[PDB]
């Protein structure tokens, strides 16, 4: 599923994730539009030989099990598959974990390198929350 912004806004915050780990709504909307486009269905392969899966791109290095990336670690203990479904629970559910790791929202390269230090309210700007 491709979601709107405004409508992810508030699925992520019902789901928990608005000011999680100190990190507002806008945080997580800006890493989904960078890392997904707001597409469940995203996958991007790296070069090491792992997978990201989903709206936040979660990694099967270390994350999530596909089957094809030798010593993975299964630390959401899911198969990668659930990433892509038009319920984001799974993905949010991993993401708090991700997040609350020691590098919080800097493991999402996007979110770095597009999102911090920006003006993130942006993204929820106008919606219904
Ligand atoms: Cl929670
Ligand atoms: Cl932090």
């Amino acid at each position: 599923k491709v979601f709107g912004r405004c409508e992810l806004a508030a699925a992520m915050k019902r789901h928990g994730l608005d000011n999680y780990r100190g990190y507002s709504l806008g945080n997580w909307v800006c890493a989904a539009k960078f890392e997904s486009n707001f597409n469940t269905q995203a996958t991007n392969r790296n070069t090491d030989g792992s997978t990201d899966y989903g709206i936040l791109q979660i990694n099967s290095r270390w994350w999530c099990n596909d089957g094809r990336t030798p010593g993975s670690r299964n630390l959401c203990n899911i198969p990668c598959s659930a990433l892509l479904s038009s319920d984001i629970t799974a993905s949010v559910n991993c993401a708090k974990k991700i997040v609350s790791d020691g590098n919080g929202m800097n493991a999402w390269v996007a979110w770095r390198n597009r999102c911090k230090g920006t003006d993130v309210q942006a993204w929820i700007r106008g919606c219904r929350l």
